[PDB]
């Protein structure tokens, strides 16, 4: 798929607001994912002992991981579709080392959209949400193709 320039602008405008607090957004998004889809927590041997939201919020390791996730995603979105080299190592680690099905990438996409709508309602109306949803669908479609090339297809 291809996004128009106007669509990328909507995506990068709200992302610039996210980047004012990467750690905070990273925590919010992972916690949302784990709350909504507790089965995803089982993939993380470093976090699956965490029992409550309070414990998640207090976890420094969880916060650090949130920053890593959003820094990587930000680097991909800023390529505006030209992301083939960025996606190769991400695909390999999520396919071979961790085995993360595509369904779980949909779950985190939902979590990102929820947190952006909650923190940035003025910059995340219907048109901006649509554009962010297209950008994340593009990401998932390209990662799924790489999964298949790698032998997983998740
Ligand atoms: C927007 C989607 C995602 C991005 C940008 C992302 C990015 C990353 C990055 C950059 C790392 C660290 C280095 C590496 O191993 O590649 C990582 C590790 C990992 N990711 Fe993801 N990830 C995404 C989604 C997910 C999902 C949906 C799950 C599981 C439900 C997941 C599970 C893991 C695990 C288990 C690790 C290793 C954690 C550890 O070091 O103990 N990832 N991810």
């Amino acid at each position: 798929m291809v996004l128009s320039e106007g669509e990328w602008q909507l995506v990068l405008h709200v992302w610039a607001k996210v980047e004012a607090d990467v750690a905070g957004h990273g925590q919010d998004i992972l916690i949302r994912l784990f709350k909504s889809h507790p089965e995803t927590l089982e993939k993380f041997d470093r976090f699956k002992h965490l029992k409550t939201e309070a414990e998640m919020k207090a976890s420094e390791d969880l916060k650090k991981h949130g920053v890593t996730v959003l820094t990587a995603l930000g680097a991909i979105l800023k390529k505006k579709g030209h992301h083939e080299a960025e996606l190769k190592p991400l695909a390999q680690s999520h396919a071979t080392k961790q085995k993360i099905p595509i369904k779980y990438l949909e779950f985190i996409s939902e979590a990102i959209i929820h947190v952006l709508h909650s923190r940035h309602p003025g910059n995340f109306g219907a048109d901006a949400q649509g554009a962010m949803n297209k950008a994340l669908e593009l990401f998932r479609k390209d990662i799924a193709a790489k999964y298949k090339e790698l032998g997983y297809q998740g």
